[PDB]
């Protein structure tokens, strides 16, 4: 119950099939605000904030604990258990896509379906795998973020939103500015160090892979990689939406594709 309060757990909607909406890097659950109206009539919608969200008390971000994705999975499973949820459909953006994959491996019975948005198991390039980023290039950026957080947010947000949707750039910048800069840097390192490729085969639940055009953080080839390597039944949705944050930039269109996927 203190966990439910700490992470701003919210349950809304008139339906009884459970839909979990799990935000990713640099936002909080408010990123789903424009999606949500499309699901209240026929779902029970569960929202929460990751511990690193700007909307969470930064006292709760224990650097000794949150060193990999596993402790974030602990939080997600604690919440679903505390709400008495024995089965749900789960939508995860960005890092929450990977948290849901790990959660499903721990609790295969808990998820009927995963919907992954802007998901990558690995950002760094190697000889056989294109993640979109070179190891050599990332330290100069981490240094830049530490030196001048505001300059980093101002350069990052437009590239993340991608499409010419100035309101979404301003909104993503707002939630990045709510995050404590040392938490943002630590979480950024955690996600660049992640390598989920080893475990994709262990997933048995069906996965819908939502891939935007010109996602600065997810090459097209990564969505195909997930389709080939996730252990269950996979469907790729090539969204007619540009940028990494379609729930912020194109909510009406994203909501229709989510409804389609949840009906499948």
């Amino acid at each position: 119950q203190t966990l439910l309060d700490a992470l701003n757990v919210r349950v809304v909607g008139s339906g009884e099939r459970v839909l979990v909406l799990a935000h990713g890097f640099g936002t909080d659950q408010s990123a789903w605000n424009r999606i949500l109206p499309f699901f209240l009539r026929d779902y029970r919608v569960v929202l929460y904030d990751l511990v690193c969200a700007g909307s969470v008390n930064p006292d709760f971000f224990d650097f000794r604990r949150y060193t990999t994705l596993d402790p974030y999975v602990d939080d997600l499973l604690h919440i679903l258990d505390a709400l008495g949820i024995d089965q749900c459909a789960y939508v995860g953006h960005s890092v929450s896509a990977m948290i849901g994959i790990l959660a499903s491996i721990r609790r295969p019975e808990l998820f009927s379906k995963l919907i992954l948005i802007g998901a990558s198991p690995r950002f760094l390039n190697d000889e056989d795998y294109h993640g979109g980023f070179e190891q050599g290039e990332i330290e100069k950026v981490f240094s830049a973020m530490e030196a001048n957080y505001e300059a980093w947010v101002n350069g990052f947000a437009p590239l993340a939103v991608g499409a010419a949707v100035p309101a979404a750039v301003r909104e993503f910048s707002r939630t990045l500015f709510n995050m404590r800069p040392d938490i943002t840097l630590f979480v950024s390192r955690t996600v660049f160090n992640s390598d989920m490729r080893g475990v994709l085969g262990l997933v048995k639940v069906p996965c819908h892979i939502f891939q935007t055009a010109r996602d600065h953080s997810v090459p097209a080839s990564v969505a195909t990689y997930l389709k080939n390597h996730l252990g269950g039944k996979n469907t790729v949705h090539w969204l007619n939406i540009e940028g990494h944050l379609p729930h912020l930039s194109a909510p009406t269109l994203l909501a229709q594709e989510l409804r389609r996927a949840l009906s499948h």
